[PDB]
């Protein structure tokens, strides 16, 4: 069980330009909320600064990443997200979008 996005990292702050159907309905989020987004906005209170830095500077090197955030739904309600991304580059080297796979691992 999992959802997929996929990130433009051509735009400066990887918005989110594709969301499974299993995101949005994890997340409680729609498309109108979702798209054009940064993924940080399902961070909250409890979010550990030192994870969130882990993947922050693997999006900075253009290095694959996987980390476990607490992340919120749309009405409040925490949940753990076991997050993997992904690099993808041209073959210039440049990388073009980044590849989430994200789990609820709440259990
Ligand atoms: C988010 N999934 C997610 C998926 C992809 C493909 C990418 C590139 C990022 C995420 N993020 C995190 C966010 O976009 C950002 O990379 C990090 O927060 C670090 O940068 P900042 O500026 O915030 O320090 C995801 N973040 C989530 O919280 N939940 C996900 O599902």
């Amino acid at each position: 069980r999992h959802t997929f996005v996929v990130a433009d990292a051509t735009l400066p702050d990887c918005p989110l330009v594709y969301a499974s159907e299993g995101f949005y309905a994890m997340t409680g989020y729609g498309p109108d909320e979702v798209l054009g987004h940064n993924c940080r906005f399902l961070q909250g209170e409890g979010t550990d600064p030192k994870e969130v830095q882990k993947i922050r500077d693997a999006i900075k090197k253009g290095e694959a990443c996987s980390v476990r955030l607490l992340n919120y739904r749309k009405d409040g309600t925490p949940f753990w997200n076991l997050l993997t991304v992904t690099p993808i580059k041209t073959p210039d080297g440049r990388v073009s979008k980044f590849v989430g796979v994200q789990v609820d691992v709440t259990s």
